[PDB]
């Protein structure tokens, strides 16, 4: 159950229900206290997602437009795919850390010659900074984040696209076990809470291929 | 302890093990096969990984300026230095990252409309992608990739140097360890040679004190 909201660029951009309900807890939080920004940063996030995940869709619509929707889930955003290209990944992969750099490195250098102030924090700059983070850190060569995707394409058609895949999904899962290693040692909840979506984020990627793997060798 | 290369700007630039043993294992690669290709990624990375410590440098002149050494690693630099002034920190930091972002976002979409091909491999291309990694790879939190000098900065005020240092050079030989096992259980060499690259890179920034020799 989702809820349309409008289409960009020729693709439907939905809230799952996950998304809302998390929203409205977000909306609440930001009245049962005054943590004004932390709505509108929420806000802010999630927009740059879209696009994030919009430029991701549109290199990928010139390979095969499989996009049907984009629904927010609350980690994130997933755009509604089907069968995707094993010569078309790098490019698809890439093409969304791209858009949400540009668009950080662009909105940076503009929010030094004009901004909006709201109660100090400058929402351009916010953005560019968040876009950046979005951007550059949707690159760590690991699994379930595009430079997961990406370091599998360089290496696929060289080790195999089991291997390959193996490589990426392995350095996730240790960098996640490491994060819950602290996470769990300093007993600070969200890093925590990160680790284990990184890491099992990693894993149903080795499952799905590899059990597949194994039906494609009969 | 690592060998002399060259000096810039006033600064001694250095070649760890970590680039010896990953230089040899490139050497012994190019004679696995003809390899023209391993010998040419083994520059582009060096090339790339000095751009990378060139820009954690700029960002520290217009500060501590405190710039007496630079080792050089195929992940990233451990730029030797002292004080850090406020903000030079959470900056000087990021500074080689972008740097290595910026230039692998130009030369990826540059190399869609001009490269150069070398017995095929493709110059500009191959190196957008080392520098991306190269960028987004120094965004892990720990030791001696730059997101731990960031984590250290975040968590120095609530623990102190001496062993706010430790923390994140732990987590570094934490990780890589695992790492290691890894790619030790699944032969892959890769998993293995960085989770070296890192290990030793925590060893060698977990230091505090260091007594050198000089020969002018
Ligand atoms: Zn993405
Ligand atoms: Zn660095």
């Amino acid at each position: 159950y989702s809820i349309r909201l409008f289409k960009i660029m020729g693709i439907p951009i939905e809230l799952h229900i996950t998304f809302i309900l998390f929203l409205v807890v977000i909306i609440g939080l930001s009245i049962m206290n005054n943590s004004i920004f932390w709505a509108v940063l929420f806000i802010l996030l999630f927009v740059s997602v879209v696009l994030h995940e919009l430029g991701h869709s549109y290199v990928a619509k010139k390979y095969g437009v499989k996009i049907e929707k984009i629904l927010l889930l609350p980690i994130g955003g997933v755009a509604m795919m089907d069968k995707i290209p094993k010569e078309g990944e790098l490019r698809i992969g890439i093409a969304g850390p791209l858009v949400s750099f540009i668009i950080g490195i662009v909105l940076l250098i503009v929010s030094q010659f004009f901004d909006i102030n709201i109660n100090g924090y400058p929402l351009l700059y916010t953005l560019s900074l968040l876009n950046l983070m979005l951007g550059g850190f949707n690159l760590i060569p690991a699994f379930p984040m595009d430079g997961g995707r990406i370091l599998r394409a360089i290496l696929s058609k060289k080790y195999g696209y089991l291997k390959s895949t193996k490589i990426a999904a392995n350095i996730g899962k240790s960098l996640a076990l490491i994060m819950l290693l602290f996470g769990l040692l300093s007993m600070n909840i969200i890093l925590i809470l990160v680790s284990l979506f990184v890491y099992f984020g990693a894993e149903q990627e080795s499952r799905v291929v590899e059990v597949e793997t194994i039906f494609k060798n009969i």
